RNA sequence: CGUGACUCU
RNA sequence: CGUGACUCU
């Protein structure tokens, strides 16, 4: 099965009541999620069956709420995911995820995101 | 599971002693097999865990011992294959599936080949 | 199987 | 999930 991301971090950062404190992450938990999620296969989520597989290149230093994008001007992750799928995110405090080509700016917000379970 | 294509095909074909008559297909059989075969998604099974997966394009008229192909000259891709894998075709009187960008003559032989099944 | 790509952000 | 691509032929 699937691992959702957010589930995947709490385990790294030892945090259980990930919903207890709507804190955002410090720079030195932001660090260690990165070194951890960085080159894992992720799947969407909010997509219905286009379960797309993304590879995680980094994590965003800003948080879904202010992380931004050349957007055709530029938007806010948090607005478009409540605009473009009606998803107010549940948690706009933490980071995105970028993936694929570096100079491409695709972000996405941890909550929508599984580690996929490669086959061999 | 995969259904070798071998197999896919005896079904089309009604046939089932496929190992009794080592004649090669009829343009009758040719025909009602490719109309089968063409469209549906292949994986190769003689490169060990490397299962390539093709997709069906067409079926040749030439049997696998005399299908040809641009090679870095032209060879036959039954020496091919016992050439660059060492594998005496079991079936050199069938004939090859072509697989991809038509131009570009990728020829595989049934005996190679798995249906690959979907999974929605 | 692994990788990279689109329907993205 | 679907598609198309490479390690092909």
């Amino acid at each position: 099965m699937a691992q959702p991301v957010i589930e995947f971090m709490c385990e790294v950062l030892d945090i259980r009541n990930i919903d207890e404190q709507p804190k955002p992450l410090t720079d030195s938990q932001r660090v260690r999620f990165t070194k951890e999620i960085k080159g894992l296969k992720v799947e969407v989520t909010h997509c219905g069956q286009m379960k797309r597989k993304y590879r995680v290149c980094n994590v965003t230093r800003r948080p879904a709420s202010h992380q931004t994008f050349p957007l055709q001007v530029e938007c806010t992750v948090a607005q478009y995911f409540k605009q473009k799928y009606n998803l107010q995110l549940k948690y706009p405090h933490l980071p995105c995820l970028q993936v694929g080509q570096e100079q491409k700016h695709t972000y996405l917000p941890l909550e929508v995101c599984n580690i996929v379970a490669g086959q061999r």
